């Protein structure tokens, strides 16, 4: 159960809500310690992922138009194309997703946001394996 | 060893550049953290949008007008691990447990590239 036990619980992951403006999202991103955060609805279902780069790209003028952050909404710029994990029954699919994704969101069958799995657990396992090889030799 | 992303494929900023320029480079480049170099391409620090925005967080507002007043060296992180070569492979994997990437430099602090967690994930996927 090592992949499942490594999930970071949702209440430890900052998020924004549909309808939040981009100035609010930038504040959450800056304080939270994650470079990408989930976008949830009022039922805590997962709709998207947002980063500072997505926000700033949206206000790149012909001048960075920081005044526009007040008016744009997170759903206007968030990424809607993302993988999810719905169970821990398949270790290989999770490891496969972590190749091109630094973390993957965990949701239940109705898309309620549960937490994230990151690459760190796999690095911990590789680290342990390397040390076991030293021990065995 | 063969997985290092070489320095010329990584965007950087230079000492003395302001935070407005750094935000532009960060936004376009596709890396969330980029190196800060000097004229000799020596590594002085690492900078991210979160470091930049934290520096201009007021008690009432995000003070974007201050981006042109601050320089990258004012906000960059200067305490980070590096590797000089691939003569200590166990240390590299050890570092990648708590760091998403580590910079590669030479003895003169010249920036050579970065090693990331992705290559390890690639190997694990292939073994599995
Ligand atoms: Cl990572």
């Amino acid at each position: 159960n090592e992949l499942a036990d490594s999930m970071i619980s949702a209440e430890k992951v900052a998020h924004v809500q549909l309808g939040n403006n981009l100035e609010h999202a930038l504040l959450v991103l800056t304080k939270c310690g994650y470079s990408v955060i989930p976008v949830l609805d009022f039922e805590f279902k997962l709709h998207g992922l947002i980063s500072a780069a997505m926000i700033t790209d949206a206000i790149l003028g012909l001048r960075i138009e920081f005044e526009r952050l007040e008016d744009l909404k997170v759903e206007d710029v968030m990424q809607t194309d993302f993988p999810v994990i719905k169970d821990f029954n398949n270790n290989e699919r999770i490891v496969h997703l972590l190749v091109d994704h630094p973390f993957v969101c965990v949701v239940d069958s109705d898309h309620h946001f549960e937490g994230i799995v990151t690459r760190r657990v796999v690095l911990k396992q590789v680290n342990r394996y390397i040390h076991l090889q030293v021990e065995e030799n």
